[PDB]
């Protein structure tokens, strides 16, 4: 019997209004059943009714039309096409058109034992008991893995959940509890309230022994934490700071949060950072909960943005949402955005607009190759829509967003934001809709903004000087006719004033109204484009930070040292001159740049630990040490100061240890001594402990008592301060140990299998052991974590993306194209084969290069 669906696509002639989600899970067994009734409406007549549906046992299926005397119940006859994830429902006689008619669907599946759909969690109590708990993932496509659907975002319906559990166990949803009933078998069925039109994806239950802390907001909504038992003491910091960003969003978009009540819930197993469903946001454990004793002032700061992330997609995202997966980044743009917008307003000690650029700066490296797509692109089947949640559609969405907000002024970006969720409340958009939303207030927007979104990549603008005549010109930048609406911004020697220039063309020219000494474009990097200066230019902005760094804000100081290295990658600046540019470090004192010197310095020693280069990679890293010495000495070992202070002394003295600076190393093992002897009671410094620890895992003994610890840990960053240190092993057998262990999940969760993989394939004598282990359990880890998710793409890029011979290049492509099907087309593969193949090109033409500048 055919299929009668051809397409990957749902038919669109047959339109939801409401779900009635009946669910019973047995923990015990890992089975559970439901009852699934959806009220539809045929727009044409149709005997067929196409809908999602994958890994569930339809049991019984029928066809309502009408209630109680006049209900009319027909069978349905049940289809299934597996590959395209869907079911047909034969009906044995056409659907009225524009009649009301009830889908009543039977069905039972086995919870997921992957990070997706209707999965099993599990965690450890205190006294070492096992607990089991259900939890779900639905975005982007696994609701059809819980209930069938029309598992597509622009099939908008209402959802009205219930919970068959047992009575030890509680069951939360996106909408509040309305009753709880005494049904037969000893079970309890929760009803909670009917949810406002909304997705499938966006649908979300849990059944587990969560414990919870709750504030109300000023506006009457009840927020709450939930969490295991063992850690609830530890959800007080979100708690706070989700009643502020959710009061911040409504006072700031001037649209009320609708629903009674929000739940941010930290589960132990969970594979992105967190999900935004509507009412139940949910959260890695890490991403959620602060200790106020062991946790790091990043941890803190990543705490805070993942929460405004979450809230800010409530209206973007939840409110209103993509009419389909190829305009994501009118979610992920948006959200990633936000939180920089909503957290320097409600934390302005965390100084997070500070570095947003580094954002951009992430969404360049992968912008910069062939292998990059356009913000918005055409996306099918289930793998090519995960491969949107990429740095593309988060950070280059924000970027370009954040460079739009600029250009056009807050206050008119926040009317146009403010028209556009108004207008398009509960329903879907795509990008024109943005453009029309932000021009309604922006004559130059929709033409500009298609540049932005339409092309890959990003330009070049190359900038001469002749007297007062600044001449501009834009070029497409790539490694080794594209056209934008660039909205340029400059300072000079003479006007600290942001002038703006927007460049519509290949080539203009701006008139000083009098010459200057210099010119610096990009101020504050807040536009998503590099620049050249061509003559004495290089040499002169080399000049300006050497002698005066202060004469340009920290930012722009970032700006010049990472532009310099993007430059040496396209042979427009030699390696000579960006790393003449870098000495300038030795009398840097701000974070932001930095880091961004060890952002551009540090690649290039990790392509020659895996070379016959030892000679070069010793005096490379004696170099880095020499250059930040007197920074490093000036470090204290404590945990005072400024997020940003604390934040760099945790690097700089991880980066002293790691490389062998005896004044750092001995107060290192000086620290670990100390602890190891008072059987870890003794309290270190949390800004030392990352250094301490990475020191003391360099013995058997010392690797050993920080596992010890690690199985007792309730501490999210001392877990991953302790698995970051025994991944710096340099012992093969345990390095195998730690991806055998993380891998079955068993001492070390899975969910942290994807970074310990990365930290591996980035240890200098266990990246060949990463590399082999990726290949040899290929299958497994891709059924766990699925083909296109951001998790692969890491573990992909992490074990191969610092390979830099042809020998290398052979073996990534030959291993990739055997996959077929399985692997061979995966966007995160053509990406890092693109990054070897300009490493090689990078090494060949600058190693003996910076051999003789090292000796010099
Ligand atoms: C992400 C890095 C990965 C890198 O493999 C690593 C582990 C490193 C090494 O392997 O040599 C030495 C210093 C720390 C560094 C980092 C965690 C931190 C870099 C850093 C800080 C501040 O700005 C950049
Ligand atoms: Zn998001």
């Amino acid at each position: 019997t055919p299929f009668p669906w051809n397409k990957i696509r749902l038919p669109e002639y047959v339109i939801p209004v409401h779900y009635d989600l009946l669910i019973h899970a047995q923990l015990t067994t890992l089975t559970f059943w439901g009852t699934t009734k959806v009220e539809i409406t045929a727009s044409q007549p149709t005997s067929t009714i196409i809908l999602h549906s994958h890994h569930l046992q339809i049991s019984r299926a029928t066809l309502r039309k009408g209630a109680g005397e006049r209900l009319s119940e027909e069978p349905l006859q049940v289809l299934e096409h597996p590959r395209q994830e869907q079911i047909a429902l034969l009906a044995p006689e056409p659907l009225l058109v524009g009649l009301p008619y009830t889908v009543v669907i039977h069905y039972a599946g086995q919870l997921s034992e992957t990070f997706h759909g209707f999965y099993k969690s599990t965690y450890r109590t205190k006294e070492g008991e096992l607990r089991i708990l259900a939890s779900t993932q639905f975005e982007p496509t696994a609701a059809r893995m819980a209930f069938p659907c029309f598992d597509e975002p622009a099939f908008k319906a209402s959802f009205s959940i219930k919970i068959r559990r047992e009575p030890r166990h509680l069951a939360i949803s996106n909408m509040p509890l309305v009753k709880s009933v005494t049904v037969a078998e000893g079970l309890i069925e929760d009803h909670f309230d009917v949810t406002v039109k909304m997705s499938t994806y966006l649908v979300a239950f849990i059944i587990s022994d969560f414990e919870s802390v709750s504030k109300i907001t000023k506006s009457g909504v009840k927020v709450s934490v939930y969490a295991v038992p063992d850690k609830i003491n530890q959800a007080d910091y979100a708690l706070d700071a989700a009643v502020t960003l959710l009061e911040f969003y409504e006072d700031y978009f001037s649209i009320p949060y609708p629903l009674p009540k929000q739940d941010l819930a930290a589960i132990p197993d969970f594979q992105s950072g967190a999900m935004e469903n509507w009412g139940l946001t949910t959260y890695r454990e890490s991403a959620l909960l602060f200790d106020a004793e062991k946790s790091s002032a990043s941890s803190k700061l990543g705490i805070t943005m993942t929460v405004a992330h979450e809230l800010a997609h409530q209206w973007f995202g939840n409110l209103v949402t993509m009419e389909w997966w190829n305009d994501l980044w009118l979610n992920e743009g948006f959200a990633k955005f936000m939180e920089f917008v909503s957290v320097s307003v409600t934390h302005p000690e965390l100084k997070v607009g500070d570095y947003f650029f580094g954002k951009c700066f992430d969404a360049m490296e992968v912008d910069a190759l062939q292998s990059s797509h356009p913000v918005s692109t055409p996306v099918e089947n289930p793998a090519q829509i995960r491969e949107m949640f990429d740095d593309v559609s988060y950070d280059k969405g924000a970027c370009i967003l954040n460079m739009l907000r600029e250009y056009l002024s807050a206050d008119a970006f926040k009317s146009g934001i403010v028209q556009y969720l108004q207008k398009h409340s509960y329903k879907n958009t795509k990008n024109e809709d943005l453009w029309d939303s932000m021009a309604s207030i922006g004559v130059d927007v929709k033409t500009m903004m298609n540049t932005w979104t339409l092309q890959k990549g990003f330009p070049l603008i190359t900038i001469t000087v002749r007297g007062r005549n600044v001449h501009m010109k834009q070029e497409h930048y790539m490694k080794g006719g594209y056209l934008w609406h660039v909205p340029l911004t400059f300072i000079t020697s003479k006007s600290d004033m942001v002038h703006r220039f927007l460049l519509k063309t290949k080539t203009d020219v701006l008139i000083l109204p009098e010459e200057v000494e210099w010119i610096k474009f990009n101020v504050g990097m807040n536009g998503y484009y590099i620049v050249h200066y061509e003559d004495d230019g290089w040499d002169s902005l080399t000049g300006l930070l050497k002698g005066t760094h202060t004469a340009v804000s920290s930012n722009d100081r970032a700006s010049l040292i990472n532009n310099a290295f993007q430059l040496v990658s396209i042979g427009k600046l030699s390696i000579e001159k960006a790393l003449d540019l870098s000495l300038y470090l030795k009398h840097e004192t701000e974070i932001m740049p930095v880091f961004q010197g060890l952002n551009e310095l540090i690649p290039m020693y990790k392509l020659m630990e895996k070379r016959d280069m030892n000679e070069v990679e010793t005096q490379f890293k004696a170099f880095l040490i020499r250059l930040l010495r007197d920074l490093i000495d000036k470090q204290t070992w404590t945990d005072e100061g400024s997020v940003s202070e604390r934040m760099l002394r945790s690097q700089l003295l991880l980066l002293a240890c790691v490389h062998n600076y005896q004044p750092c190393v001995q107060r290192a093992e000086g620290y670990f001594r100390k602890w190891k002897e008072s059987n870890g009671q003794l309290s270190l410094p949390v800004d030392v402990t990352l250094a301490v620890f990475a020191v003391g895992a360099q013995s058997t003994e010392g690797w050993d008592f920080l596992y010890s610890k690690y199985q007792f840990s309730l501490s999210s960053t001392e877990k991953s301060q302790i698995e970051f240190a025994l991944c710096r092993t340099q012992n093969k057998e345990k390095l195998q140990w730690l991806l055998d262990e993380s891998f079955k999940g068993d001492k070390i969760k899975t969910q942290e299998f994807p970074q310990i993989l990365t930290l591996i394939g980035r240890n200098p004598v266990g990246y060949p052991l990463a590399w082999q282990f990726l290949r040899k359990n290929w299958n497994k880890l891709v059924q766990k974590f699925e083909l296109g998710s951001s998790s692969i793409a890491h573990m992909v890029m992490g074990t191969t993306n610092q390979f830099s011979t042809r020998t290398r290049l052979e073996e990534v492509k030959g291993f990739f194209s055997s996959l077929k099907e399985n692997g061979s087309q995966l966007r995160c593969v053509q990406q890092t084969i693109e990054t070897i193949e300009e490493n090689i090109g990078w090494m060949d033409k600058n190693f003996d290069k910076i051999r003789v500048w090292l000796q010099s």
